[PDB]
């Protein structure tokens, strides 16, 4: 094609990620009159989500996805969007974002900074806690081996529940479960369902911890060269494809949980009173850490009303 871009993603062939990729590509495909190709490369085989993020600021990968939160790599304050509990729902998130002036902020130095240009923001899913023993209270995460993906928020969640974090890439998640080098994870139910994490755990808990937006990045090196009528195409399809992509989490998470019973996983709702009550030293430090950059980004987040 006139156009021949990639989608490279951690999520696999069986994801919600990927089937909104694909509708994605399918429309910009027929749009551009078959200008633009977009294929797509699923399971990490062009490295994790910060290697791709660098791809796309190089310009040798055009399309990827990251979480808002991710961007604490390089604006420590972005960790807000992942410190447990904070964001309520995806309402607070999708506001988060555009309408804080800590969002547009972030947004735009994606662009100058990052070399991305944000065309759509989706939801990805409420991080749950599966595990290889019941989880029916905050003790029984007390050294317990949870893997983490290699993300502070996540590594913090693990530490100050009291459980072991492990750091480990997610196309590794598989087989440390099987092998019960680790005990656990956390993720969505829907990546729990597409990578068959219930293959290999017989619990699942609902702590309810961290909220995943999806964002729909393209390098800067690729659409700079589009004519703006191609431009429009893309981002079109991106606005449109992130609204199947919420939905395609929004109906999962009606009807996973007797999903996994039909496979045999045993769900438990432990009391999250204390795991909200253990996360209060780990917003203090992150106020210690992030300053008043911080301090900010949380209070105009925390002023943010969930029911929409
Ligand atoms: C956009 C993207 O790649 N998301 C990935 C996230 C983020 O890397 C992590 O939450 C840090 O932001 O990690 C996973 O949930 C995980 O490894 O368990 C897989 C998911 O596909």
């Amino acid at each position: 094609a006139d156009y021949d871009l990639k989608f490279g993603m951690n999520a696999g062939t069986s994801s919600n990620e990927y089937k909104a990729a694909e509708m994605f590509a399918k429309e910009v495909k027929e749009k551009s009159q078959g200008k633009i190709e977009i294929s797509l490369y699923p399971s990490s085989q062009l490295g994790d989500d910060r290697a791709m993020l660098k791809q796309l600021k190089d310009g040798s990968l055009d399309f990827t996805f990251a979480e808002s939160a991710r961007f604490q790599l390089f604006y420590p304050e972005a960790a807000v969007f992942a410190l447990p509990y904070v964001i309520s729902n995806y309402n607070v998130a999708q506001k988060a974002l555009f309408d804080t002036e800590f969002g547009k902020d972030l947004i735009k130095k994606m662009d100058k900074d990052l070399g991305v240009t944000l065309l759509s923001q989706a939801y990805n899913g409420t991080r749950q806690t599966t595990s290889n023993r019941a989880i029916n209270s905050i003790a029984d995460m007390k050294g317990l081996k949870l893997r983490v993906p290699d993300a502070a928020t996540n590594l913090a969640y693990a530490k100050y529940v009291g459980a072991s974090p492990t750091p480990m890439a997610f196309s590794e998640v598989y087989l440390a479960l099987q092998t019960n080098a680790v005990d656990g994870q956390e993720n969505p139910l829907a990546a729990v369902q597409a990578q068959k994490f219930y293959e290999v755990q017989k619990f699942l808990a609902m702590t309810n911890h961290i909220l995943n937006d999806q964002l729909y990045l393209v390098s800067n090196e690729t659409y700079k060269e589009l004519p703006e009528d191609l431009q429009k195409v893309v981002k079109d399809a991106a606005e449109n494809a992130a609204k199947y992509h919420t939905k395609l989490f929004v109906d999962g998470e009606k009807d996973l949980v007797t999903f996994f019973e039909k496979q045999g996983v045993k769900i438990t709702h432990p009391d999250l009173v204390p795991f909200k009550e253990s996360m209060k030293p780990y917003y203090a430090e992150f106020v210690k850490q992030t300053g008043q950059k911080g301090e900010s980004a949380l209070k105009q987040i925390e002023a943010i009303n969930p029911h929409h």
